[PDB]
């Protein structure tokens, strides 16, 4: 997250760190959201590589013992069947991970609440992105979980020629684009949290930014719109 601030350690208890085994250690690669005690939602492009993955819940500082982490292997990966890795702009950038064990819930570990199917945010709706991604374009991962305020940019604007044009679809949410705050590498798969009727819900799964940089004016961060995939998510969990 570029232009973020450190999150309080109990603000975003559905955030997870998806990590891969890297020699004798583990490395953060992307974010995700806990949606059942044994299921995580992330981006499809995050699990394109044939790596050994684990999920960490209750994480705050990737480089220090927080005393709150639970570590759990990934048992099954279900990517959306229409996902195509060489066309992220087509959409369907979503995947569900079944965990080897069910995690225990507490003030650091909670299920993300999802929006009702079909919900679309009005333009300029207040949202936060969260994650451990790069803190500058071509920078390094954050140590501590970051948050940045990214108001939504509606489809009519986002799909205009000076923004994303045809690259943005109605199955996506755009947020940000002010040139200072954005998602960045390592934030993929993590949540966009939006405040609606007094309650934060996860409306987006971080999908892409510009190839010209993370925080680029009129290139808001693009998220998979969770509310377009409620039936899909429910169908996968019920059949696994
Ligand atoms: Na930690």
């Amino acid at each position: 997250v570029v232009g973020g601030t450190e999150a309080q350690r109990n603000s975003w208890p559905s955030q997870i760190s998806l990590q891969y085994r890297s020699g004798s250690s583990w490395a953060h690669t992307c974010g995700g959201t806990l949606i059942r005690q044994n299921w995580v939602m992330t981006a499809a492009h995050c699990v394109d590589r044939e790596l050994t993955f684990r999920v960490v819940v209750g994480e705050h500082n990737l480089n220090q013992n927080n005393g709150t982490e639970q570590y759990v292997g990934v048992q099954k990966i279900v990517v959306h069947p229409y996902w195509n890795t060489d066309d992220v702009a087509a959409g369907y950038d979503i995947a569900l991970l079944r965990l080897a064990q069910s995690v225990t819930l507490n003030s650091y570990v909670q299920l993300g609440v999802l929006p009702r199917a079909g919900t679309i945010l009005a333009n300029n709706s207040p949202c936060y992105i969260t994650g451990w991604g790069l803190t500058r374009t071509n920078g390094q991962l954050a140590q501590t979980l970051q948050q940045a305020y990214l108001p939504t940019v509606d489809y009519a604007i986002c799909s205009s020629s000076s923004y994303w044009g045809s690259t943005v679809k109605n199955s996506m949410v755009c947020a940000g684009g002010d040139g200072v705050r954005s998602g960045c590498q390592g934030d993929s798969g993590g949540p966009l949290h939006c405040l609606v009727n007094g309650q934060y819900a996860v409306h987006g799964v971080t999908s892409f930014v510009s190839r010209l940089g993370c925080n680029v004016t009129r290139k808001p961060t693009v998220f998979t719109r969770v509310s377009a995939y409620i039936s899909w998510i429910n169908n996968v969990i019920a059949s696994n």
